[PDB]
């Protein structure tokens, strides 16, 4: 089940925020979501498809958008 | 004639950060010259290209990478 944090929603099309590869923080969104492994499938806005990632929905790395 | 700015090289394949339009400062490099106009085609880090950007070389959305 995902879990409840402040400013986030465990939602496909839900905003945050999460920490790119380039240790960045750029606002995203979620594209899909794996119940079974607890990953959530992010989209770093205006970037290549190749670079989506999934994150454990516990990540430190998400953050809210606000 | 590109100007002389501190921390920034008027070179394709030179990096710096410029400012996108999400209002953030993210990570760039210099696709292309246009030195008629004085502009300078921006390309950020992981990001379709499709929103790679003509920037003044002039322009203060444009700085150093350090």
């Amino acid at each position: 089940h995902p879990p409840n944090r402040r400013g986030i929603s465990f939602e496909v099309g839900a905003q945050l925020e999460a920490r790119d590869r380039l240790k960045n923080w750029y606002p995203a969104h979620i594209e899909d979501i794996d119940y079974e492994e607890g990953k959530v499938l992010i989209h770093f806005k205006r970037w290549n498809h190749r670079y989506d990632e999934w994150f454990c929905w516990d990540s430190p790395y998400l953050r809210p958008l606000e």
